[PDB]
């Protein structure tokens, strides 16, 4: 496959993404529940903007806040054991590039809960694909 060339590789790396995103997020999506009032624990901060791949450093921290709502979301839907994968995708963007940058994951505007994380990361790659051509 065309790699070093990047013309079209950028499509395989793109594929991963949204691999370990839509197997994984997309069962811990099914929460058909209409008693989500112990659900709001999620209180995810996630990042004010995020057109960059510099903003997904903030996934590694985002496991944390996430690590208790899983508790909840354990048992059919989001059961792959291993939940890495999303900060697998994490270790993928740092193998990509994540180069030189201080950038505390500044957070801001206002908390959130379980379905802005969701949105967050699988409409971060749509998004900043869009805006490539």
């Amino acid at each position: 496959a065309p790699t070093s060339s990047s013309t079209k590789k950028t499509q395989l790396q793109l594929e991963h993404l949204l691999l370990d995103l839509q197997m994984i997020l997309n069962g811990i999506n099914n929460y058909k529940n209409p008693k989500l009032t112990r659900m709001l624990t999620a209180k995810f901060y996630m990042p004010k903007k995020a057109t960059e791949l510099k903003h997904l450093q903030c996934l590694e921290e985002e496991l944390k806040p996430l690590e208790e709502v899983l508790n909840l979301a354990q048992s059919k839907n989001f059961h792959l054991r291993p939940r890495d994968l999303i900060s697998n995708i994490n270790v993928i963007v740092l193998e990509l590039k994540g180069s030189e940058t201080t950038f505390m994951c500044e957070y801001a505007d206002e908390t959130a809960t379980i379905v802005e994380f969701l949105n967050r990361w699988i409409t971060f790659c749509q998004s900043i694909i869009s805006t490539l051509t």
